């Protein structure tokens, strides 16, 4: 029920779920996790470690060599499995059943992407069934209201006006800084504009988003950069050698309007958990005082209409558990959806299409569900062009057009409209390729 600051072997017993909420930088990932894993191995548990990103998983794989840990990019009691949250949930969605782990360790358990929410629901359900123990590691568990947690070194916090768009004058304090800054933006499109403005000022800028994270994060490990401009993905265990965080304190919220379409609402205030994790990128060196957190507004808790929790239910309704059972959301997040258990369950063929649209089509969960539940097969792209006029997708104030693999040039006008497929150039490029029956190599 209440979170703990210290690991104890009793936490590995079946039916125990423990939240370990040591403050940011206190050593959950690098110190407590190996201690748990060593004890899991000694007691012959069947253990999986769930990292939020491939970057952090590859860091764990290096940190845990010499231990029998197998990193899976997509065992019994002798080998500990390690994979990303999304890899875990993806495996639960395929016909071959996941090992019956009796110990789940989820690192950065605050991650609010649909696959992480679904993973917590499945895990917490297995624990309640008496089949496993689980440990959720995060300084900012669901519902935290503390944007200013403890840190290894004191942080200088200042509320300031943070640029939301490119600037041609003013804001000298942004560019006069001689250290390294991590700047949290609400969207890729907004980061693109901020980053271009910084580059014009002569700064060396690295941009981070979910789709580019693995390859672009490697650039931050070197000396030669001045700003990282990142979306909220860097709240999930990203390590920077930075002196300063600039925090818009803003995010976008995907919202399902009346079950018909998804809009991106905002930019609007972030949660306290998010603000704490953004600030928590700095102040991490106990012998380096003076790190700065400059933040642009207040916090607000997630409302009942954030699409990720409904999308998580769409995933969980299609994950096998035990005969006719369906997993619940982790209890502290279960009130965030009005959806009824099981209402998104698909028959077998539609479920395969649903998973293919997400994994191969790169479509958001909600959109993949609409298409699959309409009985459309994965390679039938006619729905990308037969929507109502209001669903026309624009590119540079002009309707976007696509050459289909059938040789016709069609206006992009999807039958279901999800704003996430056209929110920035890279998203639209991907969706235009999907609509044309093509796919970029991975
Ligand atoms: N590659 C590294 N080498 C040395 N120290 C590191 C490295 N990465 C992180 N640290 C430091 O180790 C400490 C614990 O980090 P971590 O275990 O990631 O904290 P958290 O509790 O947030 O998971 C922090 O002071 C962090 O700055
Ligand atoms: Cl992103
Ligand atoms: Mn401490
Ligand atoms: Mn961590």
């Amino acid at each position: 029920e209440t979170p703990v600051e210290c690991f104890e072997p009793s936490m590995l017993k079946k039916k125990q779920l423990t939240v370990l909420d040591l403050h940011p930088g206190a050593g959950k990932t690098r110190r407590v996790l190996p201690e748990i894993v060593r004890e899991a191995i000694k007691t012959r548990l069947r253990t999986v470690i769930l990292a939020p990103t491939r970057v952090v998983a590859a860091e764990m794989e290096e940190a845990l060599r010499g231990l029998p840990v197998r990193y899976m990019t997509t065992s019994g009691t002798e080998i500990v499995d390690l994979m990303c949250h999304a890899t875990f949930t993806s495996r639960l969605l395929q016909p071959i059943r996941v090992p019956n782990y009796n110990l789940y360790i989820m690192d950065e358990a605050h991650f609010t992407d649909p696959s992480s929410i679904a993973a917590r629901g499945y895990i917490s359900t297995r624990v309640e069934m008496g089949e496993a123990a689980a440990i959720f590691m995060t300084a900012t568990p669901p519902g935290t209201r503390d944007a200013f947690p403890d840190s290894n070194s004191p942080i200088m916090d200042t509320e300031v006006e943070v640029p939301e768009r490119a600037w041609s004058s003013g804001f000298d304090w942004v560019t006069d800084h001689s250290g390294k800054t991590v700047w949290f933006v609400p969207s890729v499109r907004n980061g693109n504009e901020i980053a271009a403005c910084l580059t014009k000022a002569g700064k060396r800028v690295i941009q981070l988003s979910r789709k580019t994270f693995e390859t672009e994060f490697q650039k931050t490990k070197h000396q030669e950069w001045d700003f990282v401009v990142t979306t909220d993905i860097s709240e999930m265990g990203a390590n920077f050698k930075a002196d300063r965080v600039i925090d818009s304190r803003r995010c976008l919220k995907p919202v399902i309007l009346d079950g018909e379409r998804v809009i991106l609402a905002g930019p609007m205030p972030v949660t306290h958990a998010s603000a704490a994790q953004r600030r928590g990128r700095i102040g991490r060196n106990p012998n380096k005082p003076g790190d700065e957190y400059l933040y642009g507004g207040g916090c607000a808790e997630t409302d009942e209409d954030h699409a990720h929790w409904l999308e998580a239910r769409m995933l969980l309704d299609n994950i096998y558990l035990q005969d006719g059972l369906i997993a619940s959301l982790y209890r502290p997040e279960a009130d965030k959806v009005a959806a009824i258990e099981g209402e998104f369950k698909l028959r077998t063929e539609q479920r395969k299409t649903f998973v293919e649209l997400m994994k191969r089509g790169d479509l958001p969960v909600w959109l993949a569900y609409q298409v699959a539940s309409a009985g459309i097969t994965y390679t039938d792209r006619r729905w990308c062009f037969d929507g109502t006029t209001n669903n026309t997708i624009m590119e540079d104030s002009v309707p976007a057009e696509v050459w289909t693999r059938h040789g016709e040039k069609r206006v992009l006008k999807p039958r279901w409209m999800d704003a996430r497929v056209c929110s920035d150039h890279a998203a639209l490029k991907s969706f235009k390729e999907f609509a044309a029956g093509k796919r970029a190599a991975a």
